[PDB]
């Protein structure tokens, strides 16, 4: 009967974020589910309430989940959200792991735009992933949120602009399957590098699987990503795939991305292929 002060009670694990722990609580006053992380005061280097100061930086903008209490209380640093709907990892194994092309463009609208919304707040993400992505619920339930800033990292100063200085010899911060070359490569993540990770989620979905997958691990996997050419990668997808990637890999360190491009890109192809607006997506079908 685990209880987080007098406010909330605690549940099973639901979640598994980059530092520590998603539980599932309630808030007894409320009689409403809600999703809570847990620090111990005493670790090393804290981030909880770092990273619950970007969620509510981000707060207002579409597809950002709202934070409903950050504090100390006892020997734990607490983190309180709003509870969201499933990852789209989860409903990709529950739709056999393909997506059809119409839940594909769907979704690369909606992620193109919170990575681009983000980016505007002078952050860059880090982690872009499958896992960190999920659904609303109920009237959201159409609506893509994108979670955990725990690698999230400030790419300029708000005020004046000043990029961050391109470095090199840095290791791997984010999932290697779904990294940029160039984070292969040491160097410095920038805004091109969500963007390039985001064409690989993609490319994933239309697969099932990337060539880097089931296979000295991590050189292993950069070896392989760089021995692939896109036009190999995206073979019988629409090109605007291959095209996404190109653009993104044709970017340099400080560039700033047109995300309106690349928007438009998956936009036409949705024109083309007929489909309805109507945000239906494969799991909806079930
Ligand atoms: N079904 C559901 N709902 C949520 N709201 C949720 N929230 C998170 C999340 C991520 C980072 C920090 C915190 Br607090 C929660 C998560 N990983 N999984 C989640 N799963
Ligand atoms: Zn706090």
């Amino acid at each position: 009967e685990l209880r987080v002060g007098n406010r909330y009670r605690l549940g099973r694990k639901i979640g598994s974020g980059s530092f520590g722990d998603i539980y599932l609580g309630t808030d007894i006053a409320a009689g409403e589910e809600v999703a809570i992380k847990l620090e111990c005061v005493k670790t090393k280097h804290p981030q909880l309430h770092i990273e619950s100061k970007i969620y509510k930086m981000m707060q207002g903008g579409v597809g950002i989940p709202t934070i409903r209490w950050c504090g100390a209380e006892g020997d734990y640093n607490v983190m309180v959200m709003e509870l969201l709907g499933p990852s789209l990892e989860d409903l990709f194994n529950f739709c056999s792991r393909k997506f059809s092309l119409k839940t594909v463009l769907l979704l690369a609208d909606q992620m193109i735009s919170r990575i681009e919304y983000i980016h505007s707040k002078n952050f860059i993400h880090r982690d872009v992933k499958p896992d960190n992505f999920l659904m609303g619920l109920g009237k959201k339930g159409n609506l893509v949120y994108i979670i955990d800033f725990g690698l999230a990292k400030k790419y300029r100063d708000a005020r004046t602009h000043q990029h961050i200085p391109y470095r090199e010899n840095k290791n791997l911060t984010g999932t290697a399957r779904y990294a940029s070359i160039n984070t292969h490569l040491g160097i410095e993540q920038s805004r091109r590098d969500d963007l390039e990770s985001l064409g690989y989620v993609l490319m994933y979905f239309n697969l099932g699987s990337l060539p880097w997958q089931g296979l000295q691990k991590y050189e292993r996997i950069s070896e392989k990503k760089m021995s692939t050419p896109i036009e190999v990668l995206c073979k019988g997808y629409p090109s605007e795939f291959a095209t996404y990637l190109n653009f993104c890999r044709s970017l340099r360190f400080d560039d700033k991305p047109d995300y309106s491009y690349l928007r438009q890109l998956f936009r036409n192809l949705f024109h083309r292929q007929g489909f309805s607006y109507d945000y239906v997506f494969d799991w909806n079908m079930l």
